[PDB]
């Protein structure tokens, strides 16, 4: 079972965790990958119901579990706060554009 479903994609908690991880990492050093800059400010306009506080950041979470490292970003995010707290997944997928909807 998932803990999280982003389209047909399926993380779980540990997936997450890894992901999370890694994306804070680069924020504390003031670094970012790939062409679009990630892990990148999030701006939660469709106001999604999450429970910390902003700022949020993005950074991709891969359906392989691998970590993202600068190629292909795929549709599926992580969002994290300043203070390293896990907002939610989300995911372009299922969305118009550049918008997003959340996992479920
Ligand atoms: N797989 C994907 N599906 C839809 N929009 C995407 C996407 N990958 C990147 N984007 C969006 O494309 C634009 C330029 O790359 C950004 O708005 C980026 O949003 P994001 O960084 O919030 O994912
Ligand atoms: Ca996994």
């Amino acid at each position: 079972a998932c803990d999280y479903t982003c389209g047909s994609n399926c993380y779980s908690s540990s997936d997450v965790s890894t992901a999370q991880a890694a994306g804070y990492k680069l924020h504390e050093d003031g670094e970012t990958v790939g062409s679009n800059s990630y892990p990148h400010k999030y701006n939660n306009y469709q106001g999604f119901d999450f429970s910390v506080s902003s700022p949020y950041y993005e950074w991709p979470i891969l359906s392989s579990g691998d970590v993202y490292s600068g190629g292909s970003p795929g549709a599926d995010r992580v969002v994290f706060n300043e203070n390293n707290q896990l907002a939610g997944v989300i995911t372009h997928t299922g969305a118009s554009g550049n918008n997003f909807v959340e996992c479920t």
